[PDB]
């Protein structure tokens, strides 16, 4: 699958060194009426409170409003210092919208773990020292300093469950010439 990447790089963050380049986080917004506009807009102004590298919505649009390989605000201390990159989805109702957006999504959580040198599983493990792209929940289940959730109940909400989007990010890492 295709996107772009608009560079809405929110000016002034920090650049803190991780730990490791250990995760990339699968969030969603949980906002039922913002748009992905509204939401690097909100997230701009309110960085202090927290920050995402990527949003992915509006039809499969990309939004980049942090740098990868830095520390992100998005998801506890636990998982901030190993998060290479934290990606979030914004809803929508509409079936071909979502449809785009959730393709996009999946491409670009695969296309950062893969950069990143990260493998391609899902919720592995229990610890800062297992890789790979894990869900909100599984920080706030095996790491804490969150108790979120997302993004499975959304993605329950339009018939993906868990073993789906694994199954769903496997299938773009498994394209015939993905990689070497
Ligand atoms: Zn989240």
């Amino acid at each position: 699958v295709k996107y772009t990447v608009e560079n809405k790089i929110i000016a002034g963050l920090p650049k803190g060194k991780l730990k490791g380049a250990n995760f990339v986080i699968a969030h969603e917004t949980a906002n039922s009426k913002s748009t992905i506009d509204n939401e690097v807009s909100y997230m701009t102004r309110n960085w202090k409170n927290a920050f995402v590298t990527h949003f992915v919505g509006g039809g499969g649009r990309v939004v980049q409003v942090a740098n990868v390989n830095y520390v992100s605000w998005g998801a506890g201390q636990y998982a901030n210092s190993y998060s290479y990159a934290q990606v979030e989805l914004c809803r929508t109702s509409n079936a071909t919208t979502f449809k785009k957006d959730y393709e996009v999504y999946c491409q670009l959580l695969v296309d950062l773990a893969k950069k990143a040198g990260i493998p391609i599983t899902l919720d592995s493990g229990s610890k800062t020292s297992d890789k790979g792209i894990k869900s909100h929940k599984w920080v706030a289940d095996k790491l804490g300093g969150t108790t979120h959730q997302d993004p499975y109940a959304y993605l329950s909400s339009w018939g993906i469950s868990k073993a789906q989007f694994a199954s769903d990010l496997a299938k773009v890492s498994g394209h015939h010439h993905h990689h070497h």
